[PDB]
């Protein structure tokens, strides 16, 4: 009924790592949580919407003293929240005003690959504009935008390129959920950073091939935030946007909250928690009820023993409303019995990370699957011992979770998901269908692992057609371009991920 324990295997948690960086409460003064504005469309009708999404360098006051140099989408850090709607024709102008190339990846959006998907093979160069057009046919959910060059995605997310994407549909608009964005429905983008001299970031100084975590939590680009509650119920859209950290979320007083949404859909039924764990790139939407609190009270959201976000309780209109027993009808696609069970094995830690025995190669296709055909994917984490949880992510689909070592999925995994935490020794079985042809990455979403090789890619295809040609990114193109952009020789260019490739004697 009420889940008081984190689901993942406790001995594998990040906090047992030899080089774990605990979070430390910053000295900085507490302040209102930043809620990113809603990106104003250029233009909108019932059928169409037009946006311009602009990657940009700038500065952001994060700590007392100097501004921290940051990157962002239509703002200096993170990004304004982008809203998309099932069935609506969407036109996005991607505009790079940074000094380096970037990529615009719509994490969890079921769009064509490899260009609209905006992964490794979709560079936008400084000064360039690219136009994309798509229509999403997927249920309401919380997705996100982040940068995806291969490598280094980790550098560009650390700089600050991430933004929440909200997907609306008609069914979700019929439900009795908080939805007044910025008042009772808010992003809780969870991140960490380490601040250095003059409050700057230095990804390189902090590089660790097993995952970069700093001591200072940063929620929606804010240090020591607090939220003014003016409603009995608040909807929190949790996003783990850290490069590696696991968030182990729970309130003072064990105040319960009820998860209503996962990565790719509403959950079929609400699930009540007191303690909720999220690995990288996972989303969880929860409803918190503040009815048992007096005006003037204060409630604190923690991760482990560390306070993250304070809820200040003001006067609120009482709210009767209960959630229905059924939020969402999961229609599971159908597996053709003549397909194999695909088996995908994540191996290694630190610099040794790999999938199915190999590190990612941007030019090499690792797998194929025909479109419109669901297949069972067995996904294994080989790590022994106590080891670690790797969050596995697949571009271009939302899957369903069928089993964890032959037993039931976790209670909040009965809806659609694009990212899944896999414990050491574990095999999760997934039901994976790709509606669109293209090239799509699959990988660990600990971002240093991804950059450091724990990545592969699948070509999805129409079996009624000849093989397609895709211009794939090559490493020489990337390093000439970054060399020109930084004003250096290709041989002095540094990128997060290189060290993992170099040390195992492997060619990026
Ligand atoms: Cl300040
Ligand atoms: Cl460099
Ligand atoms: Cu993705
Ligand atoms: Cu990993």
């Amino acid at each position: 009924k009420n889940y008081t324990d984190y689901f993942f295997d406790e001995p594998a948690f990040d906090l047992h790592d030899g080089g774990y960086v605990p979070l430390e409460v910053s000295d900085a003064p507490e302040k209102p949580l930043n809620v990113p504005p809603l990106l104003k469309p250029d233009k909108e009708t019932a059928t169409d919407v037009y946006y311009t999404v602009t990657a940009e360098a700038g500065e952001t006051q994060l700590l007392p003293g100097a501004k921290t140099k940051t990157w962002g989408y239509n703002t200096s850090l993170l990004g304004q929240t982008i809203v998309y709607r099932r069935g609506q024709h969407t036109h996005v102008t991607l505009k790079n005003t940074l000094p380096e190339l970037t990529t615009f990846h719509w994490h969890g959006a079921n769009v064509s690959g490899p260009y609209v998907d905006g992964g490794c093979h979709a560079p936008v160069y400084p000064g360039e504009s690219k136009h994309i057009d798509f229509t999403l046919e997927q249920p309401a959910t919380t997705l996100w935008l982040h940068a995806h060059p291969c490598p280094s995605t980790a550098e560009q997310v650390w700089h600050g390129l991430a933004a929440m994407v909200i997907v609306k549909d008609d069914h979700e608009a019929s439900l009795p959920l908080p939805r007044n964005y910025g008042v009772d429905d808010i992003p809780v983008i969870l991140q960490d950073r380490r601040f250095h001299e003059n409050n700057q970031w230095d990804y390189r100084a902090d590089y660790d091939p097993d995952g970069v975590a700093g001591p200072t939590a940063m929620i929606n680009g804010t240090i020591n935030p607090y939220f003014d509650v003016t409603t009995q119920k608040v909807r929190l859209r949790f996003l783990n946007g850290a490069n590696r950290r696991e968030w182990r979320l729970h309130f003072a007083d064990d105040l319960p909250f009820t998860q209503i949404g996962g990565d790719g859909s509403l959950l079929p039924e609400p699930v009540k928690f007191t303690h909720l764990m999220l690995t990288c790139a996972e989303r969880a939407e929860v409803i918190v009820d503040f009815g048992q609190y007096h005006e003037g009270d204060e409630v604190t959201l923690y991760t482990d023993d560390v306070p993250l976000l304070k809820f200040r309780i003001h006067a609120f209109k009482p709210d009767q409303t209960t959630l229905p027993d059924k939020l969402f009808d999961v229609k599971a696609p159908v597996v053709d019995p003549a397909l194999p069970v695909r088996h995908v094995v994540m191996q290694g830690m630190d610099e040794g990370v790999a999938i199915d025995g190999k590190k990612f190669a941007m030019q090499r296709i690792d797998a194929t699957q025909p479109i419109g055909k669901a297949q069972y994917w067995d996904v294994t984490n080989s790590n022994d011992a106590p080891g670690m949880v790797h969050p596995f992510h697949v571009h271009g689909t939302q899957f369903l979770v069928l089993s964890r070592n032959g037993h039931a999925p976790y209670p909040n995994e009965h809806g659609f998901k694009d990212t899944i935490g896999v414990n050491p020794g574990e095999t999760v079985r997934l039901l994976v269908r790709f509606d669109l042809p293209g090239v799509y990455m699959y990988h660990c979403h600990i971002i240093e692992h991804e950059d450091g090789g724990m990545m592969a890619q699948i070509e999805t295809f129409d079996p009624a057609k000849p093989k397609q040609e895709y211009k794939l990114m090559d490493m020489d193109t990337l390093m000439m371009a970054l060399a020109k952009e930084r004003g250096v020789k290709p041989s002095e260019i540094w990128m997060g991920g290189m060290q993992s490739y170099e040390k195992m004697g492997m060619k990026m």
